[PDB]
């Protein structure tokens, strides 16, 4: 199902695959296996994968 969050930090991508964002955007999962998952930003529509201990759950 929707598996989202909401930054609590801003976070600039550094890598060929992950996401840049801002705090306070939502992400959503595009599974939560490891610390790195793959997420798609509902503020930018960007996708690539975020660093979980960035983020905390939003409903």
């Amino acid at each position: 199902g929707v598996t989202t969050f909401v930054a609590l930090y801003d976070y600039e991508s550094r890598t060929e695959t992950d996401l840049s964002f801002k705090k306070g955007e939502r992400l959503q999962i595009v599974n939560t296996e490891g610390d790195w998952w793959l997420a798609h930003s509902l503020t930018t529509g960007q996708t690539g994968y975020i660093p979980s201990n960035y983020v905390a759950p939003s409903d």
